[PDB]
């Protein structure tokens, strides 16, 4: 039967089922006031599927100059054409190769650049903004979005949205690497999975995806979602409560010291965006510091709501196209205030 919602993370994560239900705010706002992330499924069913394909981005924008990142070693690939990224998104035999002759796992950096999404892609902008869940919070002019209403005593978000495009991590060694490293944002955000590309070329790697979700601490119901094998999994997230950010900084200063980094005692390992918490580090955080997070698998059409101040990291399972919008809810406005 159709239902309004369900729970993941053993009851700690709200999952809303109808992105355009006018009564979602009634269920959402209690979880949101407590500092929790929220998942909303089904957004892909509201979008024009032809606007979100890798082959359309390559056809329309392929002659633009861009920089890529090698996710395995953080090497920058400077001033290449964006078609060199898009044409290898699903077809492994077309990917740029490292010196060892393996196809690289690449992230497309800052594309579209800065605040240029709306100017470059007006039809995409309209399709996304008109279908975002919790629109009183997430729309630029929503009643519960304070972004346009705050004085300079508050850090205001840039004009969005922002696109996040990267290949999937493939090997056992790749399990310890991030697509986006651990960091925090002073605004709230909603991140929507608009496309998942699963290769079939070098496509017997669906076996090491099963294990990665396991090692990632995903709950039994999310696995039922994986094990049932009807929905396409895009990315594994770990999110931590804003109240636990300093304890995570204490762990990362201790590990940086153990590994021979020479850091001042006050430096900020979260702001540095240099760490990915692998299974070893997540266990150490729980056991040594008492900190539990939320392990979230973002499937095609899932919208992840990330609270202001919450440390978070992202690991792509398959090739992903994500689109994110920042907002400032009244519940979390303290996180962008410039005093005390
Ligand atoms: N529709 N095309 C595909 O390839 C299907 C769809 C989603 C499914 C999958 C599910 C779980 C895991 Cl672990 C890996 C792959 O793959
Ligand atoms: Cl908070
Ligand atoms: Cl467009
Ligand atoms: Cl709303
Ligand atoms: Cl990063
Ligand atoms: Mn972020």
């Amino acid at each position: 039967s159709m239902t309004s919602h369900s729970w993941l993370c053993d009851g700690r994560l709200l999952c809303l089922h109808d992105p355009s239900n006018k009564n979602n705010w009634k269920i959402f706002r209690e979880c949101w006031k407590q500092g929790q992330p929220v998942l909303v499924s089904g957004v892909h069913k509201k979008l024009k599927s032809e606007l979100w394909k890798p082959e359309a981005f390559s056809q329309e924008f392929g002659d633009q100059d861009v920089d890529l990142v090698n996710c395995r070693n953080c090497a920058i690939i400077s001033d290449v054409k964006v078609r060199d990224f898009w044409d290898g998104f699903e077809i492994i035999c077309k990917r740029l190769r490292s010196e060892d002759g393996q196809p690289m796992v690449l992230k497309l950096k800052d594309w579209p650049p800065g605040e240029d999404f709306r100017d470059m892609m007006p039809t995409r902008f309209e399709d996304l903004m008109e279908n975002l869940p919790l629109p009183e919070y997430t729309k630029r002019d929503g009643r519960l979005n304070l972004a346009s209403r705050l004085p300079s005593y508050f850090v205001r978000p840039d004009l969005g949205p922002k696109m996040y495009n990267a290949y999937g991590l493939i090997t056992a060694e790749d399990r310890r690497v991030g697509t986006t490293n651990l960091h925090l944002d002073v605004s709230d955000a909603v991140n929507v999975m608009v496309y998942v590309g699963i290769p079939i070329g070098e496509g017997a790697h669906d076996e090491e995806v099963l294990k990665t979700i396991d090692e990632g601490d995903a709950d039994e119901v999310t696995k039922e979602r994986i094990h049932d094998h009807k929905e396409k999994p895009g990315a594994l997230w770990h999110i931590y409560a804003a109240k636990d950010a300093e304890k995570i900084r204490e762990l990362l200063r201790k590990v940086g010291e153990e590994q021979g980094q020479e850091n001042p005692p006050d430096h900020d390992p979260i702001h540095d965006q240099s760490w990915y918490l692998d299974q070893t580090l997540r266990k150490r955080l729980y056991e040594e510091y008492g900190v539990q997070g939320w392990a979230i698998v973002q499937f095609l059409g899932d919208a992840v709501f990330i609270p202001a101040g919450a440390p978070h990291q992202v690991h792509n399972l398959y090739s992903c196209i994500k689109v994110a919008e920042d907002f400032v809810s009244p519940e979390h406005v303290k996180h962008c205030f410039r005093l005390t």
